[PDB]
């Protein structure tokens, strides 16, 4: 038996919920309590019958606040995930100092008095849109613990990710003309390694931004891979292997089954 | 420029070699001569023309003599260091023991006649295997001027270490069921200060013993910690940042960029 699966068994209704089977609440990190980071915003299960979660952090990209991805916050730790979105130290900061960031928030969370006994420290991953993405990358690069990584129209000038051993699913934007796909996000997976459990998601028509508001694909994706893999929640593969039809999606690899 | 690298520039080959660059020379500190320590081997380069080298000193595990690390001290010697290898008082003595001795046997180098002058006694580290590494952990948190500190599947009772200022590579072994990796090296990596320049590297199927006998991975990172920090040489931060592709590492993690 899994000990770390949680909630009913996944829909496709469960998954494209704006909200997930969890209660949440949330609590504020100030710049002043933040170590390496810029503060945040942090959102968790209320119900800890089920005991306790993996954790989450979040950055935005180049002259961007958390409120350009706080609709992720909620949205994922609705599904069974502490969540923290991220302020940087300055909103200047390039992707490697984010991808200090990102680690600095997470273990932070290890000594928050709010959340110290909802997560479980042993399963952490990163995501980010933009620069943020690029600084989830360099996260992971940085510590092969964590157990998943996605970058939302990642930016960075790091091309090579050949040093990633957590399984990450690198989320396009079609026609985004500021990171663009044929050069940042494609370009990444195929430098992941051949044998990681990876996937890409190109969404259609989609521009830059995408991230910035609420997306269902974003979403539903972003849950299903954290499920699978900072949960190792079986029950999640289904979304993902083989690729799903959904004319939002305008490319997909994956390296099924994980 | 910076004026403490030492040695030709790096390759795999190079950090991997028995014997790096330097011809080293070795001199017998016995017990008797020996304050505030058991007696020890001092490795020494014999190339004096890039000026002085830092200084390391190593301590053995509960029960065990200097010859159970002693393969460490001319494989760290020959890159351009001043090594010494102790024995222990007693070979019963306890952790904070171990990093107070750790300590004397750097404070010694200075008085030695074979080595005073070709040392630089503000550029020095601490390393030791087991216990020995609960030791330099000690010393590292008693001595915020210590430059690297290097504990080798470390053992001790204490698991907080956020007082620690000191740049730390943590080696922990896979498959340790005496220092498990669960409940001492990790307890001691994460517990270390978020914003500390630090990494913790896991020897895939390693027992606790690796250290006692030649382990290529071991060498090859201890020798680039001590250079990144020891030396502030930025030729060896390729090594550490982002997690190497090693076989030998199950795990790595480190708080790039330096």
């Amino acid at each position: 038996e899994n000990p770390y699966e949680r909630g009913p068994d996944p829909t496709e209704s469960s998954i494209e919920a704006v909200r997930g089977p969890f209660a949440v609440a949330q609590t504020t990190v100030s710049r002043l309590q933040a170590d390496g980071f810029g503060g945040g915003t942090i959102y968790y299960p209320t119900d800890t019958s089920q005991g306790t979660f993996g954790a989450v952090a979040i950055s935005p990209g180049f002259t961007a606040g958390q409120e350009s991805i706080a609709w992720l916050g909620p949205r994922i730790a609705s599904q069974g995930f502490v969540v923290i979105t991220i302020d940087t130290i300055t909103r200047l900061d390039q992707p490697d100092s984010r991808g200090r960031q990102l680690q600095a928030a997470l273990d932070h969370l290890r000594t928050n008095s709010v959340v110290r006994n909802r997560i479980d420290p042993n399963r952490m991953a990163v995501m980010g849109h933009s620069m943020g993405g690029g600084g989830a990358l360099s996260a992971a690069a940085n510590n092969t613990s964590l157990e998943a990584a996605i970058p939302l129209q990642g930016w960075h000038t790091r091309k090579n990710w050949s040093s990633v051993r957590t399984p990450t699913l690198v989320v396009g934007a079609q026609l985004d003309t500021i990171a663009p796909v044929s050069s940042h996000s494609e370009a990444f997976y195929n430098s992941l390694p051949s044998d990681l459990d990876k996937a890409y998601m190109e969404l259609r028509g989609a521009s830059h931004f995408v991230s910035n508001t609420p997306d269902t694909t974003t979403a539903k994706y972003s849950i299903a891979w954290l499920k699978r893999f900072v949960d190792n929640d079986l029950r999640y593969e289904q979304f993902l292997c083989p690729a799903p039809d959904d004319f939002a999606i305008s490319e997909y690899r994956a390296t099924c089954p994980f």
